């Protein structure tokens, strides 16, 4: 056959596409993925039949499905659908543009091709849009506060000529003729990134604003360089007469300033809904995340409206204009992500984001300090300068997964194509002892995981096996690597283990992770609570169906010096969590459905109320972290989307929370983000280095369309470079026709993952520098700052409600009172996107 | 479409599903790997109609294929079938347990989605359990010659407490009641891993035995921490009473001894099948190796009944328990795999296995010294050990392919997929010279070769070109890093080039492996034989349909000096063999079937009777090598299974081995595994590292489930760490669900490879410190003791028949008496267990 990389990855297209056609067969209703699987696919095939062009299939690809075929949200997640293949006249691109445009498709024309028979349009079956903007009905006004101008400006040639926002006006075209003189040390007021057009012989009137922040014009035609002054005024009017650029006098031009007025001749406005398209919204604006019911507000914006950053032909990161000229080459940012909104637990902000040296060197407003008000030193664009677009997204921490079972390595390529950059747990590939506990108990295989994933572009911490009543082997792992211990009942979680492993910790200053004794053999949850003496803790699936104390472990979340987490498959309580969490336990432990002591076990452990209660002590803080367990009882790519499907749940059932407003969600989605970004870092001692978006931090970074915000990810940045990203067809003449897929990217080749990351280990190993003995390229950090701390130090998650659970029946209370939600029947973030 | 990783693989899934059904549709009988496909494909296709629980879908899933629908096998191979999917509710999983249940599926349900035509159930054309354990119906007697007490325990507390078989019964929940001082130095009298539940207010009577060993009790409570002695029980009495635990004496509680006797009330017995269902089978118990004819019997057991390291929840491998808790830390295990049946060619034992510092450190019976008798010092479970769940399984070497010709990478894949941990062979990528000869002709290519593979987790051992008749460029490929050379007929296998290239071999220690002159150009098969003046050599295919001197060349399997190899696609003689081969041969050698030179080529070289000489030839040990000849002739996956094959096909057609008992094909076993694993290595001078499961030698072991011994295995390990392993999806909440594939581990991630691996070279090559001089991280160890070999030391096939061959009739014998076998229409190792 001699395949091609691109053949074998658009056989694979089709595949999708065929099976969007048995299922479009049959009557079911496409969600997103589907869609655009049978459309490419669809476009591909006729690209084969040879008798169509690709002006004919650009129109034909907007008639093969109708809203009643595909899902509600659908046409409102599916603007395009882009597919090259091999014409008779060669390989074409065509997009299908807004292809859901009629009620009912044409379905001969969707199954053409795939010898299915063709289904009755009553086959199918009879709201929300997923990222919706919302904003106030009003105008913004740009650039207040500036001298202004209006000009005539005539073409005088021959040719068109079009000029950018930014562009110092007087620098243009010698053959545009207007008041050069007037022009001087100003710039269109027009949108930032946008442009006005000159036809030949064209005359238009353009308003014009002062440039501003140290008022400097560099580059363009070199007429009139230098910081704005009379001196090199006079000096650029001699340069446009020398030089034969086009200047009439035009005395009574109207000049003045800008400010807020509506009705100044000189003011340029946008409406809300327009600044939201061009630059992501602004202060006030609201964002729905992904198809939830969640409503984030923008608190705070950094921008001075109009001087935003955008970059591309003619827009405004160039060179004298977004892009500095002439600052110090060491304090150009390396990569600026441009009007990003942020989510973090500190805020929901709109802003530029700086990167150096790998880290956040600084957030706020980007750009050029000679032109732009409102540019500090650390935030300066210049030559050496990478852009990476945010407008219009959603950027958030990586998140930090502190439960995995390292049972094989593509958990970590499904982990980092979910948006996760840290990963903190233990294990030594599918054995036994790893597929049960997080722990990677010799030194031996301590040495050889951490060499074993030092390219790879993750932080990563490594977990011994703490279940042991004699300190002696636990200070041999710590030294080994180990950044933490892991108690297990399945190597014994009795009272001695327990107060011995933590002995150890308040000597090396590590957390301790603790799965207790399900089979109270040694005691109940108040024995192994008194064991605990009082020192610092980290109880795994707090909630018990993970394991733990039964019926009883959950009472842990009360408990000042525990700090409790959460596994995900429990996340939320819906229909179908008992009947699935009751047979995986019995797998996982083989047991009999037919042994009443076993069905008696599994009863035991496998609870309706204590994970309907879970639901609720998420909800008000009272647990502070979500975690994987990955393919141990939980799921490593769905860390993110667990966490928003219980925020999304609870917000539905209960409301808004006592702290939240009612124009937003914004508290509970701070609470619910510090789950998995900053709590987990402080939990395991390295939050100065990852956990939230905070200048001094790794620039570990998630970039987020709105729509798909808590399910699939644009692009996942690692210590500043992008480490994996959506990339579509690699043949293909742009980045975006199918198939597209989240890919790895240069951050993962030769040994940059090292460079972009940092292992997590003890005092005891960085002070023996195991990093040079092992022979690793990635940065190492000593773990610290685990052992004094409590609940209260859980950000925005510290809740500490007295909880009591009946032996016998499993009711929860809290502080007295009933904690119960009913289960919920759907849950948002999965079927609109998943193709299974 | 914007697919993560674990879309992409369920599309491939639900792909093998559709060829599953389609297959059906047809009226095929499934096996094992299609109907997997299918039911786990369904499974996903009923979930995204989202009309179906995860209840319903446990019962649907039982309901689509029946026994008519499936192969024999397939009941006894799928006991349960596991998917997740995305539901209403997201992701659920799954499992469809026994899911072949009824005569006849639902075949509308079957293809439910497919748009298939469902077949009349008349479609379907009208036995041995692979992989079955036998025993006697006889039951085992736990933990004899032990203290033995029945005491009366009652449960005061108002949540469940159960107590595993190896906890310290003195420890326990302090709610527990019963007379403590009777308990001091005891543990449950129950199956190993076992465990007894008290529900609140239970009373029960248990039977506890004493703990052996050195009894010395650590962990739980502390109740009574220290060797077992009068002191430490009043000691522990006082802490009793201080502390609250439940203590009533039971002054009339009967004592007495544990000992062979079925009458003892103080026994405790398990039948042999339990007993194999719970650790595997032990002494006299048989197993059947996959579907084959053959059947292994357990020769001995280092087990103590009672005692077996089983880890888990309340199991054996506990801190205290069967964990270690207070031996210096430098002597634990690295890992343990546990009651492991190991097939060897030194025997077929059942065994735990000791691994550290990479080695095979201890053979026998492993756990605590403070609580077991017959634990040595070097098989000491820590708390920094790993543990491998071997019950059940049977664990083998990693298999040694000497016939490898590396054309690309994709074959090492391959190979190590299938249980191949060594290859030695020759080649620089897909040149001419190397897909038809084992030979890196430059030390360019020798350094190239050595560092492209450096960081693959197998060891290697690169061959150059030996058909020189001078000696000048031989001293520089070897000095370069050749561990051997290759003498082939492409390059010259003259009688000058054999005497020269076997004279450098006296010279460097190294061996020779031979493909002779076919055509007889410069002689007829004794004059070769002379050439060799009684010197060691392996000659490559040896039977000759792989090359040689026509039609003779397989006498070679009757000279002293010689080590004789077969490669593998001529095993056994099959309906397809012969025509297979002449076709082969002529596309290889682009010969023309009008041309009668070359046809008569063609026959001289491919002959049914050399072949069938070369089935009973391998049976008789006259043979001693079964090779790949990688995509050269042969095929990199199936050194393994067509060794069992070749074993299979000889036992149905002449019964048992003369020196095999009639109970169980031991020596036949014995024989032929000894053929893959370590007879190349000692042909090759390597023996000391690896080749076979003895103490001192590099931990490269397989684990295969006994119904696919022979095809598919588990988990390969390499150097003591897991390189590859069995894994289904990446975001599953556990490691089995569909889809389940061979895949790459940790140790093919980094340079972790190279750690657990080692460089075959010559020793001129290691004396100038050439894994210095190449930048290799591998571990670089000398190739020895190769020159003064002969038939002999190949173990169990070192027969030496007087072979005589007729050069008009092709007619083979042996010592004067015909070697014939007809050939076989089926083999086993294919149709119940491959996709295609
Ligand atoms: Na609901
Ligand atoms: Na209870
Ligand atoms: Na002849
Ligand atoms: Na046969
Ligand atoms: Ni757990
Ligand atoms: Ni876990
Ligand atoms: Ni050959
Ligand atoms: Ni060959």
């Amino acid at each position: 056959m001699k395949l091609s990389p691109r053949e074998v990855e658009k056989l694979g297209l089709h595949n999708a596409g065929y099976l969007a056609q048995k299922r479009l067969a049959r009557g079911v209703r496409l969600n997103y993925t589907e869609a655009v699987a049978l459309i490419a696919s669809q476009i591909m095939e006729y690209a084969r039949d040879g008798e169509k062009t690709v002006a004919q299939l650009m129109c034909l690809g907007q008639h093969l499905l109708g809203r009643r075929q595909v899902l509600p949200a659908v046409p409102h997640l599916l603007n395009a659908v882009q597919v090259e293949a091999t014409f008779p006249d060669g390989t074409k691109l065509v997009t299908v543009h807004d292809p859901i445009s009629r009620e009912n498709g044409e379905l001969q024309e969707a199954l053409f091709g795939s010898l299915l028979p063709v289904p009755s349009l009553d086959k199918f079956a009879e709201n929300r849009i997923p990222g919706e903007i919302l904003c106030e009905d009003e105008c913004l006004t740009l650039n207040i506060g500036r001298k202004a101008v209006i000009l005539k400006v005539t073409s005088k040639g021959d040719r068109p000529i079009q000029v950018g926002s930014h562009y110092h006006f007087i620098e243009v075209n010698p053959y545009l003729t207007f008041d050069r003189r007037k022009a001087y040390g100003m710039r269109l007021n027009i949108a930032a990134g946008t442009a006005v057009r000159f036809e030949p012989g064209d005359c238009k009137s353009v308003t014009l604003v002062s440039i501003e922040g140290n008022k400097v014009i560099r580059g363009g035609n070199a007429i009139a360089d230098g910081p704005v002054n009379e001196t090199n005024l006079e000096a650029a009017m001699h340069a446009v007469r020398s030089k034969g650029f086009g200047h009439e006098e035009e005395k009574d031009a109207s000049e003045g300033f800008t400010k807020e007025d509506p009705n100044c001749p000189f003011n340029t406005f946008i409406h809300r809904k327009e600044y939201a398209n061009k630059y992501g919204p602004t202060t006030g604006d609201k964002i729905r995340l992904g198809d939830t019911n969640l409503l984030a507000e923008i608190e705070k914006d950094y921008a001075l409206y109009g001087d935003e950053c955008v970059f591309g032909g003619g827009k405004v990161i160039r060179d004298g204009m977004g892009q500095s000229c002439g600052h110090p080459p060491a304090i150009s940012l390396d990569t600026v992500i441009t009007n990003a909104v942020i989510i973090d637990y500190t805020g929901i902000i709109k802003a530029d984001i700086g990167i150096k040296d790998g880290l956040i060197a600084s957030i706020g407003k980007a750009g050029n300090p000679d032109i732009m008000n409102g540019v500090f030193s650390n935030m300066i664009i210049g030559a050496n300068t990478e852009v990476i677009a945010g407008e219009g997204l959603i950027v958030t921490a990586g998140a930090i997964d502190c439960h995995v079972h390292y049972i094989c390595p593509q958990l970590v390529y499904e982990a980092i194509s979910s948006g996760i950059t840290t990963l903190v747990g233990g294990g030594t590939g599918p054995a036994a002892g790893t597929r049960a506990t997080t722990c990677t108990p010799s030194p031996t295989q301590m040495r050889l995981m951490l060499q074993s994933t030092d390219d790879l572009p993750l932080n990563f911490g490594f977990t011994g096996k703490g279940s042991s009543s004699k300190p002696d082997e636990l200070h041999e792992i710590i030294k080994a690597g180990a950044m933490g211990l892991k108690l297990h009942e399945d190597w014994g979680s009795t009272p001695a283990a327990i107060d011995n492993c933590l002995t150890i910790a308040e000597h090396h200053d590590i957390q301790i992770n603790i799965h207790t004794d399900t089979l109270n053999e040694a005691g109940f949850v108040e024995h192994s609570i008194a064991a605990f003496k009082g020192r610092t803790i980290h109880t795994y699936h707090s909630e018990g169906a993970g394991g733990g104390h039964a019926p009883d472990i959950i009472k842990v979340c009360g408990i000042k010096n525990v700090l409790p987490s959460s596994t995900n498959p429990t996340r939320p309580l819906t229909s179908n969590t008992i009947d699935e969490h009751l047979d995986m336990l019995m797998v996982c432990h083989h047991l009999d459905r037919e042994i009443p002591e076993d069905l008696a076990f599994a009863h035991s452990r496998i609870r309706k109320k204590t994970i309907a209660a879970e639901d609720v002590l998420n909800d008000i803080g009272a647990i502070s972290i979500i975690s994987s367990d990955s393919q141990a009882m939980g799921r490593v790519g769905e860390v993110i989307s667990r966490t928003w499907q219980t925020a999304d749940k609870m917000k539905a059932q209960t409301g808004p929370l006592k702290c939240d407003s009612s124009d937003n969600d914004n508290f509970r989605i701070r609470r619910y983000i510090a789950k998995y970004t900053i709590n987990p870092a402080i939990a395991n001692g390295f939050s100065q280095y990852v956990g939230s978006v905070e200048v001094g931090k790794l620039a570990d970074l998630v970039m987020w369309k709105p729509s798909f915000f808590g399910t699939k990810p644009e692009m996942v940045i690692k210590g500043g470079m992008v480490a994996w990203a959506d990339i579509g067809d690699p043949n293909a003449s742009i980045p975006t026709p199918e198939p597209v897929k989240m890919r790895p990217m240069y951050g993962t080749l030769g040994k940059a993952g090292g460079a972009l990351s940092i292992a997590f280990v003890s005092k005891a190993a960085l002070d023996q520098r195991v990093n040079v003995l092992y022979g690793l390229n990635k940065r190492v950090e000593a773990v610290s700052n685990v052992r004094k701390l409590t609940k209260l130090d859980m950000k925005l998650n510290d809740a500490l409600p007295e909880i009591t659970v009946d032996p016998e029946s499993y009711t929860v209370k809290a502080d007295g009172k009933l904690l119960c939600v009913s289960e919920a029947t759907t849950v948002p973030l999965s079927r609109n996107y998943f193709l299974f």
